[PDB]
């Protein structure tokens, strides 16, 4: 039962429980998940290399595309297992088949709860540094059961 | 300022802040931040090669120590720059040029405010599961303008 850093998914972990006890419904949760990311989000742009790799002007959805290839291989020396501009028509969705935030993680009967919104709110940050209005949520969790994890970037 | 492990740093600082925002003293902030690095240490604990590495009966001073060994091992993939159970006798102070928690960290004032107080409670949670009680508490970070932190191990 092979973890990767251990200390973040304990930390987020935490997070995801206190939330969870300290809202109303499932969707207060993802917000509140997506809200947590979107404040990190401000330290991981400037802190990383994010801020140096990525372009001033994204404009197109192509450019939103590159620039989360970009945050990926900062962040997870990794690329994106897939990124889909075409299913969900205006939108960009990410795929991850070996999601950080959710390794081991089995919840039951939560399948509206987005487990790592925290990512879509890291992605939503970055775009309004580059003032592209953006919203973000997670379509798939493999925490509720799925096979991979998916976000879906809507440019509106 | 390249930084490791930036989800994990700008994550905990996020809960550094609110902690600091919710206290009514420093000394409360620190406590906090012990409690998590507590709850941390039961997910560590459980999730890590902690376990299956160390010794199940931990009965001296120099069983603490290399049981902080393995723990820096496994969590950090290094040595401490330094145990000392010579200078304060009865405890065991570990020293780490290098944190992973206070990377670019440099807060102004606050004096005796430890900002890596979590890795106190991650320290405390562990010995409680090999049945050793001790109080662990931060003797200098760099966060406040130290060159190193050190955390003091205290048995009893
Ligand atoms: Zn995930
Ligand atoms: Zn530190």
């Amino acid at each position: 039962p092979k973890i990767e850093n251990p200390l973040l998914i304990s930390l987020y972990s935490y997070y995801v429980e206190k939330t969870l006890s300290e809202t109303k419904s499932i969707e207060e949760a993802n917000q509140r998940l997506r809200e947590l990311g979107k404040e990190i989000g401000q330290q991981v742009y400037l802190n990383t290399e994010i801020v140096e790799k990525t372009k001033d002007n994204v404009a197109t959805r192509e450019d939103v595309a590159k620039l989360i290839e970009i945050i990926y291989k900062v962040l997870f020396d990794k690329k994106p297992n897939d990124i889909d501009m075409k299913s969900a028509r205006g939108s960009v969705r990410i795929t991850d088949d070996d999601c950080v935030w959710c390794q081991e993680v089995n919840l039951e009967g939560m399948r509206g709860f987005g487990y790592c919104e925290v990512f879509s709110g890291i992605l939503e940050a970055v775009l309004e540094f580059k003032d592209v209005d953006a919203k973000v949520f997670q379509e798939m969790s493999k925490a509720t059961g799925a096979d991979s994890c998916i976000w879906n970037v809507r440019l509106v």
